[PDB]
């Protein structure tokens, strides 16, 4: 059989690969360099994936960029981006309906 994946965003003890490569902005060769954990094969006969340790990926960003501040510079933008979106949406939703519109 087969099985796709889920969307949305969520933080846990473990972080996906592509999720860290896009967030921490690293190289595919760097991630693979880290320890490859498969949750001790929590489910067989099904397409699995490799997960990395948040603590490990963190250092990988400091050893490359040099410091966590260098990366934060890019994180800020991506962060404010979503805010700028939901922002205009907030006022568009309003608290309720009042008077004509």
């Amino acid at each position: 059989g087969s099985s796709g994946s889920s969307g949305k965003y969520t933080q846990n003890n473990f972080i996906t690969g592509v999720r860290a490569i896009n967030e921490f902005c690293l190289k595919s060769s760097d991630l693979e360099q880290l320890r490859k954990i498969r949750r001790r094969s929590p489910h067989e006969d099904t397409e699995s994936f490799t997960v990395y340790l948040r603590s490990d990926v963190e250092a990988k960003s400091l050893e490359v960029w040099g410091s966590p501040e260098a990366l934060a510079r890019e994180k800020k933008l991506r962060k404010e981006a979503e805010i700028e979106y939901r922002e205009r949406l907030f006022r568009n939703q309003k608290i309720l309906r009042e008077y004509r519109d």
